[PDB]
């Protein structure tokens, strides 16, 4: 029977930029998937699948999350999860950018920033106090979560579908989190622009003019995480690098999480001062599933399946014969569907 599930992750790449053609192809290998890999211009990273065809398909991408923070070690700003249902024909061609994770703060390869990580370097929290604030020891925040990317090309322009926003980037130190609102777009005439970048990067919007090294690239110009504070550098060895697909690069303050619209990060290096998740996006044409809550943490990635609706099953997980059409609710992972045709159980 044909295939109906369709899997993309990020190839097993990590950081600013994406995976490549080999690195995919290992992921997908023994898998019933291919795509082609981007590798120059604002394609490179960037997978094309191929609708095998016409049909209706369930387009369910999630969000990387942001970076964690050097000081606190709290948990990260999980990713956005979007999930839309679109009319396709055969042959088209889907642009999938599957968002890589914002750079965690902590631990570290390099030696004296591992000493900031494991609390016996007290630098940067007695310059907090002498000197009021972080402009000499700067750095500690992670980057921001890349975003999730599948859109179109309609006539030699990028038409976008499903755009999960990346989580923000946690500052180097906190112990809040005030649990912003995921937002979400669905009248395209609202430009995609990049967040506001301060000292931290704003996130990677959906088509803008990134000029600033530290702010994430919006997705039309390769989506390539931003660099961190020139300040974080040259005085540590901070590197904490926006996530590949519009991340933004991380400061003392945490980096701003790439979307539609870029997430905003703060603009003088505030060291509670978080990265804000991106603006997430749904396309006029297909239709919402669930609104778009914040669940996955770590990658992103993208749910391609025939569209079936298996709302009457206790889980919405539910197959389809091809020749007979009896949907049945799918069930095994050591479980056997029950005798009320729903709600699976455990059977030996
Ligand atoms: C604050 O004062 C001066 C300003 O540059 C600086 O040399 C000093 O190191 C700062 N304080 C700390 C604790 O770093
Ligand atoms: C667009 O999204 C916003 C935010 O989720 C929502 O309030 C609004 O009703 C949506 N508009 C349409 C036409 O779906
Ligand atoms: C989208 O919003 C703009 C203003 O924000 C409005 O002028 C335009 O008509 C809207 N598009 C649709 C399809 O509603
Ligand atoms: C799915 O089927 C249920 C009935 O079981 C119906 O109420 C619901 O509107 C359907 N949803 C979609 C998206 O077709
Ligand atoms: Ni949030
Ligand atoms: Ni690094
Ligand atoms: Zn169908």
């Amino acid at each position: 029977d044909p295939t109906v599930h369709w899997l993309f992750t990020t190839c097993g790449a990590s950081g600013p930029h994406g995976p490549t053609q080999a690195q995919c192809n290992n992921a997908y290998q023994n898998s019933n998937l291919s795509v082609e890999v981007g590798s120059e211009g604002p394609l490179k990273g960037i997978q094309i699948w191929k609708v095998p065809a016409t049909d209706t398909y369930s387009i369910s991408g999630y969000g990387a999350a942001g970076g964690k923070g050097g000081k606190n070690t709290m948990m990260r700003s999980h990713g956005v999860s979007v999930l839309g249902i679109f009319n396709l024909e055969k042959d088209d061609m889907l642009y999938i950018l599957v968002g890589q994770q914002g750079e965690d703060a902590c631990p570290s390869t390099n030696q004296l920033i591992q000493k900031v990580c494991i609390g016996e370097n007290n630098v940067i929290e007695e310059e907090i106090r002498v000197n009021r604030s972080v402009h000499e020891w700067a750095g500690g925040g992670g980057g921001g979560g890349g975003a999730t990317y599948v859109f179109k090309m309609k006539d030699g322009v990028p038409v976008p579908l499903i755009i999960a926003a990346g989580g923000g980037g946690r500052a180097y130190g906190a112990k809040t989190d005030t649990f912003h609102p995921e937002r979400l777009e669905n009248n395209s005439s609202v430009l995609g622009l990049n967040g506001n970048s301060g000292a931290a990067g704003g996130g990677g919007g959906w088509n803008d003019n990134t000029s600033l090294l530290w702010a994430g690239k919006s997705l039309q110009e390769g989506a390539t995480g931003g660099h961190s504070c020139p300040q974080a550098m040259k005085k540590w060895g901070w590197e904490t690098r926006g996530g590949f697909g519009g991340g933004g690069g991380g400061c003392s303050s945490g980096g701003g999480g790439g979307g539609y619209i870029g997430g905003n990060a703060a603009s003088n290096n505030d060291p509670e001062m978080d990265g804000e998740d991106g603006v997430s996006f749904i396309s006029p044409l297909g239709i919402l599933y669930t609104p778009a809550l914040k669940v996955m943490e770590g990658h992103g990635e993208v749910n391609i399946k025939h569209y079936l609706n298996c709302s009457h099953c206790e889980v919405d997980e539910c197959h389809m014969d091809p020749e007979s059409h009896k949907v049945i609710c799918f069930c095994d992972h050591g479980t056997v569907l029950a005798e009320d045709g729903v709600s699976c159980i455990v059977s030996p």
